[PDB]
């Protein structure tokens, strides 16, 4: 049922690649035609390689189409014309949200982004973004279950939006724990009921996005970083909590610990956290000096 968007061929031309992971590569390509303002534009084109991925090929690239938000990565299409298979992404400079955060932690000004530490209002308008994402998915009712910095990408202008690698399985596999298996579960993002009676909801996500949150204003510090996956494991099945970052406001730990109740339904909707995350993002200035 491909009501997804196709590419010809001949209208994407590689220039080269971005990273490489088990079960593909990214480059960064030229498109013509694709969008109208733009008569030549660059995107990422991710190839694949499998029998087992020419169908499993089709099932994301419907979800990818069908999930399509201001901050969600825009999905273009797919180039199903012969062998490589392709899909067209909008192109996100600033690569994923982690590097971003780690190249701008203490410790350049560039186009998009002050000297130096990221402000206040700016980690704030980042994870601000990412809620809306969050939102978005959580009216559709999808559950992303690897809501991870890792996963979000940043473009020019400072634009963050939500997608789902990788990739950082491979670059990020520290991240994981790998259970035998032969799957990985990043287990320092995942909330207790999902640990321990493997349960993914929606409720699930929003302690994903305290972890995101908390990851924000560590500039991209993996949680429980000084533990192993086993004592992460010990310490989020018995209520351990993370502490708050130091660029962190107690305004602002106040909303991760919201998002970090125990019984998943106790927690705040997503709704709810991005409406607080936004107003402090929004706040005048005067408002967030004295935070
Ligand atoms: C089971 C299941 C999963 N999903 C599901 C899958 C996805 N797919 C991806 O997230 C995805 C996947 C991928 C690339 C990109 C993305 C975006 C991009 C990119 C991109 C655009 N500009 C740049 C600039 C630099 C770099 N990358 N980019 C860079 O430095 N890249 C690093 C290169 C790593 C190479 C490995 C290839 C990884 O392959 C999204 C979602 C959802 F819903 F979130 F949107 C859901 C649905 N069902």
């Amino acid at each position: 049922d491909a009501c997804v968007h196709h590419i010809k061929r001949r209208d994407i031309v590689l220039k080269w690649e971005l990273g490489e992971g088990a079960f593909g590569k990214v480059f960064l390509a030229e498109c013509h035609n694709l969008l109208p303002e733009q008569d030549k534009m660059l995107v990422a084109v991710k190839a694949l390689k499998s029998e087992s991925a020419r169908q499993d090929f089709q099932r994301e690239a419907e979800l990818l189409t069908m999930l399509q938000h201001q901050h969600i990565v825009r999905f273009f299409g797919v180039c199903t014309e012969g062998r490589p298979l392709l899909m067209v992404f909008e192109y996100m400079r600033h690569g994923d949200l982690n590097r971003f955060l780690r190249s701008h932690g203490p410790d350049a000004g560039g186009e998009d982004v002050a000297p130096g530490p990221l402000g206040l209002g700016q980690l704030l308008a980042v994870a601000s973004q990412v809620a809306a994402g969050m939102v978005y998915l959580a009216g559709l009712h999808f559950v992303h279950r690897d809501l991870a910095t890792r996963n979000c990408l940043v473009g020019q202008g400072l634009v963050v939006k939500i997608g789902d690698f990788g990739m950082s399985r491979d670059i990020y596999s520290t991240d994981y724990y790998r259970v035998g298996g032969r799957t990985m579960l990043p287990i320092r993002w995942m909330p207790p009921e999902s640990i321990l009676y493997r349960k993914f909801t929606t409720e699930s996500d929003v302690w994903s996005f305290g972890v995101v949150l908390w990851e924000i204003f560590t500039y991209g510090k993996q949680p429980w970083y000084q533990l192993s996956n086993t004592e992460a494991i010990d310490c989020i099945t018995q209520g351990r909590e993370l502490e708050r970052p130091r660029a962190c406001p107690p305004e602002v730990y106040a909303i991760m610990r919201g998002c970090w109740q125990r019984e998943p339904q106790q927690r705040h909707s997503i709704k709810d956290v991005h409406a607080r995350l936004q107003a402090l993002a929004q706040a005048p200035p005067v408002y967030l000096d004295v935070l």
